[PDB]
């Protein structure tokens, strides 16, 4: 019923083990099935695998936060059908690949931050396409995120693709994103932008923005000084990005 | 001389410029070269190269952490003669050449924990052979044992969280002063017992008779776990019987 390092709290008909912090080397097998909240944050857990959630149909929250884990199995949250939010910011995951998030079929929460994630497949996220309300991808390697998926979320509210490697953002991906409330593209590789509607909030500070007319647009708008910088040409460079005056924005 | 986003404070001739959290893309080059601390900390500098830093004799504590470095030049920090104390935690360094960590030669204090280091030269320190050397957060599977053992000041070195599944048989020989060793989450299966605080939780221990010494000594539970043998899966460290670490003969040569 509960693992002899975990502790498990019995609400009203629902489970949670807590694990947290327990020197854990790998998800321990005799965690009960019928467990709704499943806390393995701060162990020491380096690889993930089908028999580690395998045959929880009810487990809603799943939080595996500041592990070791650099490899993830291909369906390893598979019989997740509950999982309604999954957390697994503070690991070393390079690669994120399209079996790897099979599984939770209405997930509304995915913690991906942290990591060292290069490349996500495009369909990773197709199981968990409508429900998705929050998606985190910051601190990561990323240079592209899957725009295809990314962009076939109605509900998506939040997206942090900040503390990234992203050097381009296309015009197709900001459409279709009707409950879109903050799109955080912090400290990116962003030199140019093109004009997108939906202004409520969207950072961008941070990047290496070519202050010259392609740019003129933005520098129009009613916006707060986030402490842009001009990185180019070499007149404006050092240059706050909102100092500048439109004048000085040259072709 | 103190750049617009900037702030100079100086104390009783003590040029302090601080440039923390200005949203700076680089090294501002308008900075007095008469600065003792030089803080640019919470930034967005990707590069630094030999002009950011050149002729600034004095400069004691200079502190980058959680910027976005990826590329450090061939002896950017190659005027600091005076520099004490160098942090560059949480960016986005891999790999650390023998020209990069080259300047400071009084070099006490380095902080280069956060990042994602894979690799390390071997000639690196060689400047400053230290009193504290932190390489936690990084993907260090093997760390300069020759360098490390090179300093007979250091008194503090953290390993932990890294790849680390090695520890040779005489580095710490040289090592005199040290006080601290932190060796949490690596990938150590085996440890010697080459004395003269160390924590090794989160490591994969191979618990037979090669760790009964440390399993004889006198220190705290800091939760740490068997992967193997079998039996002794998923069981603490400090919770298994003495007579329950059996083995063969290695046979080795
Ligand atoms: C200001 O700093 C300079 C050295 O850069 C020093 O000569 C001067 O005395 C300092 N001013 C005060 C009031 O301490």
């Amino acid at each position: 019923l509960c693992p002899l390092p975990c502790v498990c709290q019995n609400l009203s008909e629902s489970l949670s083990t807590l694990c947290a912090h327990r020197g854990l080397l790998f998800v321990p097998p005799n965690v009960d099935r019928r467990t709704v909240e499943l806390r393995l944050a701060d162990n020491f857990i380096q690889a993930l695998g089908p028999p580690d959630f395998r045959n929880m149909t009810g487990l809603v929250d799943l939080t595996l936060s500041r592990n070791a884990i650099t490899r993830i199995g291909a369906r390893s949250f598979g019989d997740l059908e509950s999982l309604r939010s999954l957390h697994l910011d503070g690991n070393r995951l390079v690669e994120l690949g399209s079996s790897s998030l099979r599984g939770p079929v209405n997930l509304q929460h995915l913690i991906l931050s942290g990591n060292q994630l290069g490349r996500i497949a495009p369909g990773a996220f197709d199981d968990f396409l409508d429900s998705l309300e929050d998606l985190d991808v910051s601190y990561n390697n990323l240079r592209q995120v899957p725009w295809a998926g990314i962009g076939s979320m109605p509900a998506l509210h939040t997206l942090n693709l900040d503390h990234n490697l992203i050097d381009a953002l296309p015009p197709g991906v900001f459409a279709q994103l009707s409950q879109l409330s903050r799109l955080d593209l912090t400290s990116n590789r962003l030199a140019t932008l093109a004009p997108d509607p939906l202004f409520s909030v969207l950072s961008f500070s941070g990047n290496p923005l070519h202050c010259n007319c392609e740019l003129l647009w933005l520098r129009r708008l009613a916006r707060p000084d986030d402490l842009e910088t001009c990185a180019s040409p070499p007149t404006l460079a050092g240059r706050y990005f909102w100092a500048v005056p439109e004048g000085e924005f040259s072709c």
